Order: C-alpha cells, then sequence, then structure tokens
C-alpha cells in the first residue's frame, strides 16, 4: 500500500498518484553491492559484521509530495558518527545523495522512507575478526512511507509512559547520539509500554534525566519554552527543525539536562522524529498532559512542519521520477 | 577456505588432518536459510528482517574438535531461555534445531568447526512493519571453518589485556549481557581502545566498578588458588560452566561472585574463557605482567584439561556424522 488513511482537514494529506505496475522497481526500490534491485529482492551477506556486531550507523530521510526533506543533513549526521565508529565509508556524500535519489525516483513514490545504512563489512574470510580485512559496505532503500505513530495520533495526540524496568543506554556503553541498530533498551521500553496500555515510552538515562523513546526525541514545553535532551538522545534532524521553528516564532528553545520532574510537569509533550515528523504525548502514565488534547505549541509548530515540505527551500530537494 | 591453522607443536591444541572433497558445493561452509541449506559463501538475509535493523535476536555458538560438537543442547536450551526473556518465539523445536546444526557442520565437512544458531524476530510481509504479532521469527543456522577469539599460540602462551577507561558494559537495565545479543557497540569500543593502547584485548567494567564479560569472553580470576567469575553482567557461559565442572573435579573452589577492579589487578592468575578457542591464559593487564607473566599452573591444567575433554566420550560431545 503507498498510501493509507489520514484525517480529511488533516495538514498531513497523502498524494494522489498511480503505480506503474510494468517497472519492477515500482513501489520498492533498494541498492545493495553497486546494484539497484526491487525491495522484495534486497538482501544482505550473513556474513557482515553489520550484522554479527551490529557494527554499523545509519540514516532516514523522509520524502513527502515527491520532496526529500534535508537529505544532506542526514548523510552529513550519517559521516560525522561513521567517523566516530571509525567507519570508513566507501563512497562520498554527493555519490550517496545520488544513489538515494535515484532510489527514490525508481521506487516511484510521492511519500516514502529512504533508510542509508554503512556497516563495516565483511572480509575474504567468514566471520574475521580485523578491521583491516574488512572493506565498509553501504546499503540504501525506499520504501512506502512508515509512521512512528499512525497519522490518526498525529493528528490528536498519543500516550506515553516512563518505563520503570529499561534505561536508556549510557553515552559510555553505546552511544545513543550515534544512530544505531541496538535496540535492545528501546524495544524493552515498548513491550513495557503496551503491558502498560500506552503506545510508547519516555525513558531516562543513569543519573533519572531524560533520554529519548524508542525512535524519537522528546520535546517539554512549559512556560511558553521548549527543551529537549542535551545528552543520551540522538542529535535528531527533525528536532533541530523543530528548533528552528520555534526561534523562527521567537519561542525559546535549548538543549539541556531534562528532569523527570518538568517531564510530568509539563504543559505540553511532543515526540519527534523523522518518521511521521511532530507527535503530540496528551497522556503520560495514563494522566492526561495539560488539557488532554494536543497543546497550541505543539501544533503551531507541527502544522508548520508540515508546511515545509511543501514550500520551496534549501531544506526540501525535488525527486525527479 | 582453510580448513586449518598452524598450533604449536607441544601443545593440546591440534588439527585434525583430513581433506576437502572438492566436488561438493557445501564443502568448506554450510548454511541454512528460509528452510534450504545452502553453501556458505551464499548465504544472505532481507534487509528487512527486524534482527537487523532493531538487533531484535538472540543467537549461540557452538565449536566443532576432532568431528565432535561439543555440548550442543546446552547451547541451544540457553538460545531458547534467552528467547523466551525476549518474548522470541522460535519456529523449530530443540531437536530439530540440533538436527539442522549437525547436518549444516555434515555438509560443511569440518572436523573443526565454528557453528553459529541465531534466531531473529523476523519479518512481516509488510517492509518495516513495527507489529511485533504480524513478524514470524527466523532461524539461521551456519556451520563455518574454527574461528579463534585468540590466536592458539596465544592460548599456549597467554595474552595481553587492558581495562578500559572510555568504555564500560551495558547494564542488566539497558542491554541484558545475560542474553547473548549481537549489539557489541560496547565491545568494539573496547576492542579499539585495547588496539590503541596495543594489547590484545579489554576486560570491561560494569556500572558500579565489577569486572563484567570481556568482547566474546567471560573472565575467570584465580587467587589464593580459587576461582572467581562475575555473577552480574556477565553472560553465563557455557566454557565458563565446564571451566567450573573441571575446577570441581580437580578439586579448585570455584563461585559466581561480584569481582572488584582492585581484584582483578591483585589476582594470581587471569583467564579468558569462550567457545570460540575455550580457556586463555592473560599474562599482562595493562601493561604490567599478571604475577610471572607467563600463564598460570591452574589455568594450564584447567585449559589442558578442555580440549582432552573434546576427545574422551561424553555427553558432553555429539560425533558428528559427516557421511552426507
Amino acid at each position: 500500500a503507498i498510501r493509507e488513511d489520514t484525517p480529511p482537514g488533516s495538514v498531513i494529506q497523502y498524494s494522489d498518484y498511480e503505480l506503474d505496475t510494468s517497472s519492477p522497481y515500482a513501489g520498492g526500490a533498494a541498492w545493495i553491492e553497486g546494484e539497484y534491485v526491487p525491495a522484495s529482492e534486497a538482501r544482505i551477506s550473513i556474513f557482515d559484521t553489520g550484522f554479527g556486531h551490529s557494527d554499523l550507523t545509519y540514516t532516514v530521510a523522509h520524502v513527502w509530495h515527491g520532496n526529500i526533506f534535508r537529505l544532506a543533513d542526514h548523510i552529513e549526521r550519517l559521516l560525522d558518527g561513521a567517523r566516530k565508529l571509525r567507519l570508513a565509508s566507501p563512497y562520498d556524500e554527493t555519490e550517496i545523495a545520488e544513489i538515494a535519489k535515484r532510489c527514490v525516483g525508481l521506487s516511484q513514490l510521492r511519500e516514502a522512507y529512504v533508510n542509508i545504512t554503512l556497516t563495516r563489512g565483511y572480509g575474504k574470510r567468514k566471520g574475521e575478526k580485523d578491521l583491516s580485512k574488512l572493506t565498509s559496505q553501504i546499503y540504501v532503500y525506499a520504501i512506502p512511507y512508515l509512521w512512528a505513530f499512525p497519522p490518526y495520533e498525529q493528528i490528536f495526540g498519543t500516550s506515553a509512559v516512563v518505563p520503570r524496568h529499561v534505561q536508556r543506554a549510557g553515552r559510555n556503553t553505546i552511544d545513543p547520539t550515534i544512530k544505531n541498530y541496538q535496540w535492545g533498551d528501546l524495544t524493552a521500553a515498548s513491550f513495557e509500554a503496551k503491558d502498560r496500555g500506552a503506545r510508547t515510552g519516555i525513558l531516562l538515562d543513569a543519573d533519572g534525566c531524560v533520554a529519548e523513546g524508542p525512535g524519537f526525541n522528546v520535546v517539554v514545553v512549559k512556560d511558553g519554552a521548549l527543551a529537549s535532551p542535551s545528552r543520551n538522545a540522538l542529535p535528531g534532524i527533525t528536532r533541530k527543525t523543530v528548533f528552528e521553528i520555534a526561534h523562527a516564532r521567537g519561542i525559546s528553545a535549548e538543549l539541556r539536562d531534562v528532569t523527570s520532574r518538568e517531564l510530568y510537569d509539563a504543559d505540553e509533550l511532543m515526540a519527534v522524529t523523522t518518521a511521521g515528523g511532530v507527535t503530540p504525548i496528551t497522556s503520560l502514565d495514563g494522566a492526561a498532559v495539560g488539557d488532554g488534547e494536543p497543546g497550541p505549541i505543539t501544533v503551531a509548530i507541527r502544522d508548520r512542519f508540515w508546511a515545509l515540505m511543501d514550500e520551496p527551500s534549501d531544506l526540501i530537494d525535488t525527486i525527479r521520477y
């Protein structure tokens, strides 16, 4: 399915277009080992140490209405993280962008989820343990748009818990600031949230400050100001965008430690991520956040984020199909 | 591939000499994926398996020496116990998994081999579905030429380690070390730090400052003729289990407990235990000799008897039928 239901008045509306049924790449495109191939066919060698050791970094960029959003920023973030991992990219920035945009083209999707993965790769002999012998492998795929939170929740908000049983991985153990596939703590959080009947969980770090959720940054709105955790959390591109919008409106937006107490005391809570953008979190721990309905500042920031996808700018590049 | 490698001449570690029959494609590497056996060089999985995207998986590794696979049932029991902890459900049963693992070793034709069984959350027909129930779990098994966490000459003569200043092992409440996982971020950072310091490995610490499993290996500390190994934040190693059993048969006292870092420095002998290569002395820590700087008596005894264990008939060993 290349589209799914969204609220009628909503700022979020899918684009009307019919997939060609002739092209194999239509509706799913991936690029593996120097070849573009249909997503249904994409496979990687079990012996890639990025699977065996999750020795990888990734980024995802979203395309809405034919436009890729902040793709240059995402690739810059991917390469900064790889350098921290002493992981070396086979391709340069431009080359990676080139592959990504072609992928969306052959995918033929106005709305799509695009993943770029850089892994330590494999050497000649299976299971090799030497960094010297491995050569990094890049994997890129474009698939129908994916929602961290359902679109109806994007308009009307979502429910969350602070998980008691799991905490976010520390900066010195598995750095959350490098986007990674090592989701053990995050998956644990989601299981705890659904046992508690919430849709998600906001995790805390070792000192007890707010960290992030599974797949999203958390932004806390109080006294007409925005705060988001500065440590034990990814530097999300969606978060940077939300802060940019807030500064344009003249609202104070800061990255700092955020106490759990603040989380409970907040006027508005939002979850921000590349897949689905800006989500109101209307309830925390079974209790209403403020009114119980999406906060006005959250509403403003979300509505302008979706607007940004359509207005022409440096941030959005038009995919050519 | 190379079925063998050089081993020290006096050493208890000697490869079995045979030659691979080059006719078969499976010879030298066998794998089982999506319901069919395939040559290892051909083994691949869908990018969309959530075992990659989220590393939502558990695994175990068994070693084959001189034609016999070692404690394979214990390994499969541990894998599925962890899977139950992860709310991960296996498609195939205990017997079925053992059946596939041993067939992989047979078609491999390796009398010395590395066998991996991996259980993953898998992939829904929809690409990247977040719904747990919509996904269907996958079992992947592969048998490949033997791999050494430490080189055999290092098994006989010892190895070097540091405790990293910059990295800690993931805690029980973040990514459970007690479940075998591919989430090696902390472990990889540790190996990098040891290389920069010029040691071959690193012994990690937990949040309280107690010893934690070194990457790909449990740590055993010998002091005053007794064995201690970390009880919290270390995988329950089968090699460690065996090392403890041998210690009991020899009348050496062995306990699973918290080990303070100072204890690590104060030790008489240090050993590293894992399935891939067994028992390794750690002669030097942080660039200083551990005692004599030579493999410890207790360590040597348990190492030699471990390898001997591979050859004596027992319930621990099952003979692989390479006929196929």
